[PDB]
Formats: structure tokens, sequence, C-alpha cells
DNA sequence: GGATAGCCTATGCTACCC
DNA sequence: GGGTAGCATAGGCTATCC
């Protein structure tokens, strides 16, 4: 039975079905009790929210939910985060080793609402089985904001 | 002409190439010892880097490892369009250009800004595209996990 | 809503060209 | 040191499972 190849839709294109909106949905009611400015008229990309581990398949859909939940704000795809630090006085791995955990970008306009953004997806994401419940969320600034193509 | 050469994703070593840019990089780094480490290891900042090409980019991602054993740097991958100009409706949030980017990992800020100025000076009397890379500090407000 | 299959195509990697 | 070729294997995407 079935199970896909090719379906048209390239890198970027997702559409929408009932299992990403309904995570969009209890992202939005969350975000709904704080009803924060997500824009500025500059337009700038300024403040930023990284999304990393639980799992691959529940990092995605998480990233899927957000993009229904927030036009207004810009994702990357997927990726792979490198190690971190080697415990005691030996040798340590180089910078570019990379490891099995995933993690995403979401760029955003306002400061304000990166926190709450985070908040929510904190909020959303603890009382759920894992892997889902061990994804983590940190607020991310950037000095110089970042240009957007 | 090459196909595989056995060395996997994050596998790559040095070669005269990617030394050279490293080389480059310490000299600049050495303008500014300031500490690289902490105690608690904790990744609470980083370099944004993203633009020029994909080459480029790619090849100061190489050299950066080189120059910075401290650090930690992701794969290269894709940005996001910005805000379209004009009176169209936005692209979608998921939506990807062609311009790539990388993160860097760093302990402490301090560095961060000093690796930043690193970059920029190291690339603004290059050729396009190579000049045309951008730099900005990151900050994690709860730090990172690295796995 | 997490895990997977399976096409498309992205990057990681190296050595070659110049 | 930028662009490339070309194997390996990442992810984006979907429907199907359950």
């Amino acid at each position: 039975r079935k199970k896909g190849g090719w379906f048209g839709k390239h890198r970027g294109q997702g559409g929408s079905n009932p299992k990403f909106e309904n995570i969009a949905e209890g992202l939005r009611v969350l975000l709904a009790r704080s009803h924060v400015e997500r824009t500025t008229e500059e337009g700038n990309w300024v403040a930023g929210v990284f999304v990393y581990g639980g799992s691959k398949t529940s990092l995605y859909n998480l990233r899927r939910g957000i993009a229904l939940a927030v036009p207004q704000c810009r994702i990357t795809p997927l990726s792979r985060l490198p190690f971190g630090m080697a415990p005691g006085p030996g040798p340590q791995p180089g910078p570019l080793r990379e490891s099995i955990v995933c993690y995403f970008m979401v760029f955003l306009q306002t400061h304000i609402f990166a926190e709450v953004l985070k908040d929510a997806i904190k909020d959303l994401v603890m009382i759920k089985p894992a892997p889902t419940c061990n994804i983590k969320v940190t607020v991310c600034s950037f000095d110089d904001g970042v240009d957007l193509p």
C-alpha cells in the first residue's frame, strides 16, 4: 500500500493538513494569551528562536506547526548540531564534528514576541510524551540583525 | 574528478587551502587575546555567518574550525526569505532561498565579538563574493545544550 | 502526532583547475 | 581560494500506519 515517493512539493513548499494545523492551534491558543506585537515597520529580523533536540520528526512537525501559526516569522530547514564539551582533561572533538541532534531557526521582527514564542513552545511541549517533551528552546538575540534575502 | 573519499559529514580535516584561511584568521584573532572558555563551559554565545556564496561560506567555515578549536560549528544550511517588497503577499515562513548560513557556538560573548571582527576584517580585503559575507554576534538567553 | 517509506535535491567531503 | 564534479547521505515533502 502506497507510502510516498515524489509529491511535487519542493523544499520549503510545505502545505497544511490537520496534523500540522492542530499543532499550530495549540501554539495559537497560548500565543493569544500574550497578544504582543510580532511586526515592525522597518521590518528587520532582530531576534530569533533556536529550537533543538527531542527527535527529528517531532522537531520537524513543530516547525511545520509554528509556520501555520505565525505567518510573521521565517524558518530555516532542519539541520544538525555539533557536539559540546568532552568531559575530563583529554582532547576535544573538532569543531565540525556533527551529531544526530537536529535544530531549526525561527527569525522574528520583535524581541518581545520572541520571548513569548519561546514560552509558548516550552509550555506546548512540556505536557506531551517523549520525545517531543525533550525539545529545548532558547531565545536568540542578533546584535546586527539578519539580512534575510 | 572526485566522488567518494571516505570522509563523512563533519569529518573534514586540513590542507593548505583551509589552513591559509585559518592562518589569516589566527593573525586577526591574535589582536585580542580574550578568554574563549569558561569553567561552566556553557554555550551562551555565537556568531551567525551567511551570504557571499555557497563555496566561500563553506571555506570560511572550514578555516574557522582550524583557527578556533574552542568553537563548535553547524553544517551549512539555508536561509528563508525576508520581507517581500511592496504590494504582493509575503512568502510562507518555510520558503527557502539560495542563500546559505552556518552557526558558530562559543562559550563567551567577549570572544564572539572578537571572532566576528576577525571575520569581517578577514573578508573585506577579498574580492566578491567572499567580501559579501555577513556576520552578526549571536546570544542565547538560556544557552544551547550541544550534545 | 511520532515514525517511516521513498522521490527530489540539498550539503559534506575531496581533488582538480587555474 | 572560488567553482566544480560526483559519491555518500543529510533534509523537505507526502501519505500511511496506529
